[PDB]
């Protein structure tokens, strides 16, 4: 699982 | 900007 | 699922 | 100005 | 789903 | 102007 | 859908 | 002048 | 759908 | 002067 | 920024 | 199991 | 930053 | 078993 | 840091 | 049996 | 540091 | 029997 | 029949 | 820029 | 018919 | 930049 | 159909 | 940098 | 579709 | 450093 | 689809 | 140091 | 797929 | 120092 | 998989 | 000094 | 799997 | 001075 | 397995 | 002195 920001 | 999950 | 805005 | 989401 | 302006 | 969504 | 001005 | 919709 | 004017 | 609607 | 679970 | 983050 | 057990 | 941190 | 017990 | 840290 | 007992 | 350390 | 650029 | 037909 | 490039 | 087309 | 690049 | 199509 | 890249 | 496409 | 490195 | 796919 | 060296 | 994988 | 050295 | 595997 | 030397 | 496997 | 010298 | 094996 992964929450991912740019 | 850019938000993801998986 | 994301989330994208330019 | 963008704004997408899937 | 997308919106678009320009 | 131009506002397009789908 | 779209709306569109000149 | 000119507004198109569709 | 779309109305002109000159 | 000209107004055109379609 | 990333946070990854596994 | 693990944590990351960046 | 990493956390790992097993 | 094991707790790694880095 | 690692914690090792076996 | 033992413990083990680093 | 380790710890050993057998 | 032992115990050991280091 | 109508043809329109701008 | 754009072209129109109807 | 329309094509419109911005 | 874009193109669009109806 | 709609083409965008940013 | 992104390529957008629909 | 879509591809983006930063 | 990514690429992502959807 | 989803690679990031960092 | 890492390379994440998804 | 993770690959993560440090 | 580590490798670690998932 | 997890290789440590130190 | 050590070798660590999981 | 563990080797330790001190 | 000492080697020690697990 | 364990070999200690002193 | 001595030498110690388990
Ligand atoms: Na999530
Ligand atoms: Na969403
Ligand atoms: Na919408
Ligand atoms: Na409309
Ligand atoms: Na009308
Ligand atoms: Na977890
Ligand atoms: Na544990
Ligand atoms: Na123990
Ligand atoms: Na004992
Ligand atoms: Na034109
Ligand atoms: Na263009
Ligand atoms: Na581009
Ligand atoms: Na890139
Ligand atoms: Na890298
Ligand atoms: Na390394
Ligand atoms: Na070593
Ligand atoms: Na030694
Ligand atoms: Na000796």
């Amino acid at each position: 699982l992964f929450k991912f920001f740019k």
